[PDB]
């Protein structure tokens, strides 16, 4: 008498992660038409101002891919 | 007498995550038509201001992919 | 006498996650037509102001994919 | 006697033209769920056919911008 | 006696043309789920066919911008 | 007696033309999930077929910008 | 007993095909009698015109002859 | 007993194909009598014109002859 | 007993193909009688023209003759 | 005193003669289809006969062109 | 005193004669299709016959061109 | 005193004659398709015949061109 065994599992799967700011930004202040223009700014004590500025702030403690796998046969 | 065994599970799945700011932004203040223009700013004491500014703030814990799998055969 | 066994489950599934801000933004204050214009800002004490301004705050815990699976045969 | 003349017409206009195909289309045939599917096509003699398709062709004669202007002063 | 003349017409205009294929199309045939799928095709004599397809062709005469201007002063 | 003349027409304009194929197409045939798939194509005599395809062709006469201008002063 | 067999089908045919442009055309513009003639032609901008012309273009994939024949005797 | 067989099918045929441009054209512009003649042509910008011309082009993807024949005797 | 077989199929046919441009054209522009003649032609910018011309081009993918024949005798 | 003479008559005429039988001849008796052919003719004594025959008889005196002309100047 | 003479008549005319039969002949009797052929003719005494024949008979005196001219100047 | 003479008549004319038979002949009797062939003719005493024959007979006196010209100047 006799025995015959074949053992061969297969993994062909695929996995993706994408994280953070993935978009697009278009910013354009003051693109007008004017004949005569005049601007006068006067700032004194502990003043703060932002005029036509852009701040992009991104951080990502996230995001890993992880796998644990175990195979065994005994006879 | 005889015995015959074949063991082969298969994984062909696919997995995706996308996280955070995924949109698109268009910003354009003050793009007019004017003959005569005048702007006068006078700021004195502990003043804060924003004029035409863009702030994008993004953060992302998590957003990962995790798999655990275990196989055995015994005879 | 004899025995004959075949063992092969299969996974062909797919999974998707999309999380956060997904829209599109269009913002455009002050794009008019005027002959004569004058603007006059006068701030003394502890003023906070925003004339036209855009900010996007996005944050996203979780949003991930998790799978656990186990197979055994005993004969 | 004396004379003083000042001559200054001004143009501050804007002009735009957009021509052709600008719209939005969504088309998605046959995207179902079924256990067993079979298809059996047999086309013999001078046959014309279309299955799940879209046609886009564009001609633009027109759509330009034109201006003519004249200025005269005689003393 | 005396005379003084000042002559200064001004142009501040802007002009734009966009012509042809600018829109949005989404097309996605056959994107289903099935266990068993079979297809037999048999095309014999003077056969023309389209399956799952999209056609894009563009011609643009015109779309241009043109300006003519004349200035005269005679004393 | 005396005369003084000042002559200074000014042009500050801007002009744009864009012509042809600029829009968005998304095309994706056959993107499904299946366990068993078979296809059997049998074509004979004067057969023309398109399966899953996309065609792109562009011709542009015109789209140009043209300006003519003349100035004359006579004393 | 006895048998005698004679087998002789006969074909004496003729077959003809003529395809495309076979007809008769007479064209003869401007063939007159005149004492004095003068012609002034002045074309500026994006003009198309025709005077006294003839167009001949021919496509023929078709028009062939085909025959299939089979003979069998079994004793 | 006895047998005699005679087997002699006969083909005496003829077959013809003629394809494309076979017809008759007569063309004769301008053929007059005149004492004084003058022609003045002034063509400036993006003009196309035809005067007294003839165009001849031919494509023939087929027009062929084909025959298939089979003979069998079995005793 | 006895048997006698005679086997002799015969082919005496004829086959012809002619493809392309075979017909008759007569062309004769301008063929008059005149005492005084003048022609003045003045062409500037991106102009195309034809005067009294003839164009001839031919392509032939088809037009062949094909025969297949088989004979079998078994005793 | 003085005398000034110029003498120049001009001939630009054209003349044509065409005379007789103006065609081309096509003749084809007996081109039929028949299974079995037999025809019976019995002529004894001084018979004359014509069957399917063509006689073309043409003759042309004259038909020519003649011109006679004379010039003189005397002083 | 003085005398000035110029003498120059001119002939630019043209003359044509065509007479008789100049055409083309096609003759083809008896080109039919027949299985079995026989014809029976019995002619005995001083018989004349024509069957399917072509006679073309042409003759042409004259048809020529003649010109006579004379010039003189006497002083 | 003085005299000035110039004497120069000019001939640029042209003359054509065509007379007789100049053509092309195609003759082809008896080119048929037949399985079995026979013809029976019995002619005895002073018989004449022609069957499918071609006779072409041409003769042409004249057809020529003649010119006579004479010039003189006397002083």
């Amino acid at each position: 008498g006799s025995v015959q065994i074949v053992y061969k599992p297969v993994d062909l799967s695929k996995v993706t992660s994408k994280c953070g700011s993935l978009g697009n930004i278009h910013h354009k202040p003051g693109g007008g038409q004017v004949e005569v223009k005049s601007e006068k700014l006067d700032f004194k004590d502990r003043v703060q101002s932002k005029i036509g500025s852009l701040d992009n702030i991104t951080h990502v403690p996230g995001g890993g891919n992880k796998k644990i796998e175990t195979h065994k046969l005994t006879f």
